[PDB]
């Protein structure tokens, strides 16, 4: 890859954006950033994509991760 790991750690840590801000650094049309992204994370699920506003505060921001941990959790308590 080349975009895809950079924007993998960058987002892994730092904040991220979505497929719009991805493509537009990349240099490249949205579809094409997405579906490599896609394939190069799971095989073609869009990446997963999530928000963030009253968990925070008023931040509003989205966008994709490859998740290669594991965010699903199920508190049976």
């Amino acid at each position: 890859g080349m975009i895809l790991n950079e924007l993998k750690a960058a987002i892994e840590s730092k904040n991220g954006a979505t497929r719009q801000e991805l493509a537009r650094r990349f240099a490249l049309s949205e579809d094409g950033i997405d579906a490599m992204l896609a394939v190069w994370i799971k095989k073609g699920v869009l990446s997963r994509q999530q928000y963030i506003n009253a968990e925070d505060e008023v931040v509003r921001v989205r966008y994709v991760m490859n998740q290669v941990g594991s965010l699903a959790v199920n508190v049976t308590m």
